[PDB]
């Protein structure tokens, strides 16, 4: 939909230009999902789906026959400061230098093309990784699974065994093929959808110590929680996709993220069986074309909700953030309009929620040309101060946080990124020189006694034919 | 010298192809030194000298006017597992996205061109960073300092203040311009050289709690430790460079590393005043041309000695290892001859410590063409198995570790790296596909009942015109 996107892009976690350099460290050049859990020993384990190496070019999933295709990979993090990104400090490798596949797959189309992780947790000293055996893919959003299964690790993710616990899908419509786990007290709640993205969500529950025991599961039936999987009724209507559920102590509610039709949405509840509050837009397909996934980071605190989001054309995973209040409502949205430049193919005049820029400028539009999506802004010349800017309404005497992604031609010598009055008077800014990789800059400032500021990035072009590219600019209120 | 190098290359820590991605994370594209100390809170702080960003090309230090020249930068590590590299998890930045200069300099040639860190230590809640103010550079190994100073931080390296504590260089020949600190019980020993690389080492000591109080220093005079700095006498003869001193519990000895003339060497002592055992070669200038630095990692144990080495042409820092026994003697040297390919401009026949390769092979030779140095091997073809190898003598029944750096054409689909019998039958190998970045591969294997093996790397070339490059190959006994 054309709905505004409240969420802010924090970091590209995988693939080309990722700070993590997963491409160079582990041959993780393109991948998806980024499913996260706390391992119980002060780390976050992150699992990924179909993953390609060095020869991948994009756009989209899939690579040449030498693309080192793995069905899944697994990395760790110790990073407790997500505002500045999420560093990966370990991966499961084999050989050393190459992140390996942890759950094997036959890679025979129409039998088992792949194995895709769906949700993870730890209990005591064991790690558990739900996954689906994919028989074949169909059109976007449509695919057939053989079963949901569970792998486990007793060494912190270093080695993995596939358990004998399965939800078979003989008729295709089994309602727990793609799971999402959340612990509350002694119970693990187990959300489930069918294979693909067109059906509803159901819910089951299991004592935390009995996750692998099918006989200990009980299924919400409308009235109570009973023994038979066939008694499960939906708790959230179609369409639902891959899901993530988190119990948020700030708001004292469960939070659920999924792609529902076109957009990633969030719903909230105080009971896992519902009622579930209506969808709130997290990210729209207009701003983030061909987005999917949406998994909560286990260390979310204080209503500052970080999550991973996937996108088809760059086929890589992004760390995102949004803010909730104590009722689970999204507040303090990105105040920049058309933050990822995807909504227009031209600049405007900088007013009424448009971008403007000095000659020569434009919106580059090509598969995966953006930091995210297919659009980015640029400016380029060989004389003088050359900038891109937007007028944003703000609250008098409030404090704001500006982030955005940029890179320059190698010969760039002096640019700036920041906020200024509508008359050009700087409020707060940083200074960059030459920027190779897509790089995030970050400026915090007081609005002062004004109700509008101009957010901007630019380069001096006195020294030569110099350019700057810009994407995914966010202005959010602080607190 | 032409002496063999026992030391093994572990990882490129900074710059192009570095796993750490310092270039993309922090605009650290080219740098030197990598001076390390324990911060007393579970981390390793690492400081660097003159640092350049995105527009740096090399070879050598120095960059175009837009090179984002900083006199020094600082990064952190929490990595306890040095065999597979040293991950940096934090940097002092300003603006965010750019590692900043922590000790300011005037950048006025012949007044103060730069400020260069020398040695570091923590006592209680405070970090200290010794530095030299450089008035002007001379020919290689020759420069003039104004003084040696000490900066400090009370917040784990986040913010720095330059202290009033100084060793002025009035007569040009002050013996403590370029320091190395080592702590033993309650005492810091402060080794010192004159400016540049052609004089001797002296030694002082101070109570660890009184590092900033000049009055508290005592200076080894040949009989005891006295109050006057002009009473200090040499404990190690010229020529001495930058130095690193560690107390090694394993061997119960002080270990000292320095460039001494052409080669980096190590000396050992049970007392800081000496006597110092004779120099042992660490790395030779023939294998590692224009090498410098050599700083011990503070978490070394068990006789596994990790250190940082600098090299002019690539102008970046590498992690290195050697092994010592309990007398501080270097053992289990790299058995591969001409590990870095620097000793010849052509291939040999694979015997008597030479390399061999299939058609079409060569030694590529240009400034900074190597992973390290100017030389790397290549093999390239469009049919069949295409490999580079060397016959290496081994001990029957012993276990070996093979590491080496390689990368391929994008179109590579199936290569191997390992050890095999002289008749070509693999003993232990790994399988790579397409390798973008210079990437280290690692194989451990048992020699069996054999007196020699062939270490190799190669690619299958049936799928197209495909090439592999190779450098810095090491075979070391395990344990
Ligand atoms: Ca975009
Ligand atoms: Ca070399
Ligand atoms: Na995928
Ligand atoms: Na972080
Ligand atoms: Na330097
Ligand atoms: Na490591």
């Amino acid at each position: 939909t054309t709905s505004r996107t409240p969420a802010t892009v924090v970091e590209k976690l995988t693939g080309p230009d990722a700070p993590n350099n997963t491409w160079g460290r582990w041959d993780i050049k393109a991948t998806d999902l980024g499913i996260m859990w706390d391992d119980g020993a002060g780390h976050v384990l992150t699992a990924f789906g179909d993953t390609f190496g060095n020869s991948w070019t994009g756009p989209g999933g899939g690579a040449p026959p030498n693309g080192n295709w793995r069905s899944n990979v697994l990395v760790r993090s110790s990073d407790g400061d997500l505002a500045d990104g999420m560093l990966f400090d370990w991966a499961a490798q084999g050989p050393q230098g190459v992140a390996r596949e942890i759950i094997p797959s036959k890679k025979i189309n129409g039998v088992e093309i792949t194995t895709i992780p769906t949700t993870g947790i730890s209990v005591g000293k064991r790690q558990y990784l739900g996954f689906m055996s994919v028989k074949q893919w169909g059109p976007p959003g449509v695919w057939d699974t053989n079963f949901a299964g569970i792998a486990y690790s007793d060494d912190g993710g270093g080695t993995w065994k596939v358990s004998d616990t399965r939800w078979e899908n003989a008729d295709g419509h089994d309602p727990f093929q793609m799971q999402a786990w959340v612990q509350k007290g002694g119970t693990i709640y187990v959300f489930g959808t069918q294979n693909g993205r067109n059906g509803p969500a159901s819910v089951a529950k299991v004592p935390a110590s009995k996750l692998l025991d099918k006989s200990a599961f009980r299924y919400w039936n409308g009235t109570d929680w009973s023994r038979k999987e066939s008694d499960a009724v939906p708790v959230m209507d179609a369409p639902m996709s891959e899901m993530s559920v988190q119990y948020d102590a700030y708001s004292k509610r469960f939070l659920m993220m999924t792609l529902s039709g076109e957009d990633i949405i969030m719903r909230t509840a105080t009971a896992p069986e519902g009622p579930w509050t209506p969808a709130q837009t997290v990210a729209s397909s207009t701003d983030y074309p061909a987005l999917y996934g949406g998994y909560f980071h286990p260390w979310n605190k204080d209503g500052e909700i970080y999550f991973t989001m996937s996108q088809w054309n760059p086929y890589n995973v992004y760390l995102m953030r949004l803010r909730i209040d104590r009722d689970g409502n999204i507040i303090d949205p990105n105040l920049v309009t058309d933050a990822s430049f995807e909504r227009s193919t031209t600049l405007g005049d900088g007013t009424n929620g448009t971008w403007a820029a000095k000659p020569n400028s434009g919106i580059d539009n090509a598969p995966a040309a953006g930091f995210t999506g297919d659009h980015r802004a640029f400016v380029r010349y060989n004389s003088g101060w050359r900038d891109i800017w937007q007028d944003v309404a703000v609250e008098r005497g409030a404090k704001y946080r500006l982030t955005g992604f940029l890179r320059t031609s190698v010969n760039s010598d002096n640019g700036f990124f920041g906020a200024r009055t509508l008359d050009g008077v700087p409020i707060g800014e940083i200074n960059f020189h030459s920027v190779g990789a897509w790089t995030r800059f970050t400026v915090e400032f007081d609005a002062g006694d004004r109700d509008a500021v101009q957010v901007f990035g630019g380069v001096w072009t006195n020294s030569g034919d110099i350019w700057m590219q810009l994407d995914d600019v966010s202005l959010t209120k602080v607190r």
